[PDB]
């Protein structure tokens, strides 16, 4: 119990012992602590409870010091001393923002406000906190036992009475017993079973509570800002294709590390793998949280990297298939790619963080624990969506709070800004760049004069709490009919649910606004499906309409973005 102070890391014997986490406080910040919030006990290697027999006195304002032991006000003898006296508690080497984190719920925005705005060490003990909590929080669910197996993806399943039901969409990836991870979609439910084994009738399934470790490197480095490019050898011989990027690689090597805020399409994996090419003796560790990021990253090294230097890091508890081109598992290649929860414990010269926006202050301190680099390039878009925060369900969480690097980009700005979109028809660019991008987001290509908007509010029903909107997918199939060219669309939609509906009548492909992060197609055709805070939100909006290279359907709920939308409108 010998440690170092969350506040002021003065040595202490003391630890907050109503803390999830322990922090170790010293005597005089445990003292603020115990005597303004209902944390009052206190932890050393005895802790701090009245020694009498069968007393429960464990509150550290109610007792005392006799001799080498601990009392209470009924069992001190004459000659004692308060634990807690002139702003101190009692302990060897003798904070309104750490009382919040330290009992806050994490239900409302204000806690990840205050996450994000605290010292370095707090949104450490914050995002450990946070974290534990969240994980405490799948302990409080319904188990369910398989009833049924009706084919090879569809199945019938008896819940848990008493405990409530978690939410049935592509956001609560189960553990089913060992037989692998499994999720579910909307009495016919949807199994997706990560391992292809037979659902024995009898079997269960659980949400996967993992353990949270303690975080001990900040979420950002402190910066460093050199007068040469520092331990990183540039050539002169850059392919045009990556000429665009040379001030900004420069930058990179210039600083301890960076932030880019790239749009939708504007050269993010381009950027990233470029550096690569600008100091071709760099080892790169590309880390990203998700395996679609990193194997997107991983595609664009395939083009333009040597396949024998590559290395995509793949987990023993390997959850779900991702990019098979790369030697696998071999941590000594110049270019890695891993997971941010796979990464070992290595060096690099360039540590390139990508989809920033989807980073917790969680992960970005892990990275910076597990990768020593000499360079960390933070790549992603405030503008874009950010990681769910399962507990949160009071406020909505804004771009600045998403973790360390948002809150940089949105108040300091991004150090590089990749300012032309080369994806979308300039209708998309024009929209998105005066909704999120202060109108500095440039189109590349002209107007396609295949992107469409539709006002229609339909009829919203539920499937528990995600919505279905019936009559847009009704207009998206009268639309189908008379636009033949649309057949090859992929469907958007804010809701799961919606997205199984529109599989079933229309049998278009299907994404919701969060997975379609990072991906493009041709055709996109987006039903709105309600008008709430989730349906409505200028990040998801954003993402949404800019996930088409050429045409776009908006089937629209909300008068204000149907009215944003720079596109042709339709009547029906
Ligand atoms: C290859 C790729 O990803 N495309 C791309 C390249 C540039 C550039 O050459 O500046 C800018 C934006 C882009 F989306
Ligand atoms: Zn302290
Ligand atoms: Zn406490
Ligand atoms: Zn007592």
């Amino acid at each position: 119990a010998v440690g170092a102070c969350v506040l002021c890391n003065s040595q202490t014997s003391l630890r907050c012992g109503a803390c999830i986490r322990r922090p170790f406080l010293c005597c005089k910040c445990c003292y603020d602590h115990v005597i303004s919030t209902s944390h009052k006990l206190v932890l050393s290697v005895n802790p701090y409870v009245c020694n009498a027999p069968g007393c429960d006195v464990t509150d550290v304002t109610q007792l005392y010091l006799g001799g080498m032991s601990y009392y209470c006000k009924s069992h001190k003898p004459p000659i004692s001393f308060p634990l807690c006296a002139n702003g101190q508690v009692f302990g060897l080497y003798k904070v309104t923002d750490f009382n919040a984190i330290a009992t806050c719920d994490w239900t409302n925005a204000g806690d990840y406000i205050l996450a994000n705005t605290c010292t370095e060490r707090l949104k450490l003990f914050a995002a450990e906190t946070l974290k534990a909590t969240e994980e405490t929080f799948k302990l409080s669910y319904g188990i369910a036992t398989v009833r049924e197996v009706l084919s090879d993806r569809e199945l019938h399943l008896s819940w848990e009475v008493g405990k409530p039901r978690p939410p049935l969409n592509r956001n609560y990836v189960f553990t089913g017993y060992q037989i692998g991870e499994y999720t579910f979609e909307k009495d016919a439910v949807v199994y997706r079973g990560t391992t292809t084994y037979k659902l024995n009738v009898g079997d269960y399934f659980v949400l996967t509570s993992h353990t949270v470790m303690p975080l001990s490197a900040p979420t950002l480095v402190p910066q460093e800002h050199y007068v040469r490019i520092t331990g990183l050898y540039p050539t002169l011989n850059i392919s045009d294709e990556f000429s665009s990027n040379v001030a900004n690689y420069q930058k990179v090597g210039m600083q301890k590390y960076s932030t880019l805020q790239g749009p939708p399409g504007t050269g993010k994996s381009h950027f990233a793998i470029g550096l690569a090419l600008y100091y071709p003796s760099a080892r790169i560790v590309y880390t990203a949280c998700s395996h679609a990021a990193v194997d997107a990253l991983c595609e664009k090294a395939l083009k333009y990297l040597p396949i024998d230097k590559c290395s995509r890091i793949i987990p023993a508890r390997a959850r779900v298939e991702c990019f098979d081109k790369f030697k696998v598992n071999s941590t000594l290649e110049q270019y890695v790619f891993c997971t941010v929860n796979a990464l070992p414990e290595t060096t690099a010269d360039i540590v390139v963080f990508d989809e920033i926006s989807m980073a917790t202050n969680y992960d970005l301190s892990v990275v910076n624990a597990r990768l020593r680099a000499k360079h960390y390039v933070y790549i992603g878009d405030p503008a874009q969506l950010p990681a769910p925060r399962t507990l949160l369900t009071k406020g909505t969480l804004e771009p600045e709070y998403f973790n360390s690097v948002c809150r940089l980009m949105k108040t300091i700005g991004p150090d590089m800004f990749l300012g032309t979109c080369r994806r979308c028809p300039a209708e998309i660019v024009d929209t998105v760049s005066a909704l999120v991008y202060d109108n500095k987001l440039k189109a590349h290509k002209d107007k396609s004069a295949q992107c469409f908007k539709m006002f229609y509010k339909g009829v919203i029903t539920h499937d528990v709490s995600s919505a279905i909107n019936r009559p847009q997918i009704g207009v998206v199939r009268e639309f189908l009919t008379r636009n033949p060219a649309w057949r090859k669309a992929v469907f958007i939609s804010p809701y799961n649910s919606q997205n199984a509906v529109a599989s079933k009548i229309l049998g278009l492909p299907t994404q919701t606004v969060d997975s379609s992060q990072g991906s493009e197609y041709d055709y996109v055709i987006f039903t709105q499906t309600t008008e709430t805070a989730h349906s409505c939100n200028v990040n998801r909006f954003n993402v949404a309409i800019t996930r088409a290279k050429v045409g776009i359907l908006c089937i629209m709920s909300d008068r204000d973005l149907y009215d944003k939308l720079q596109f042709t409108s339709l009547e029906i």
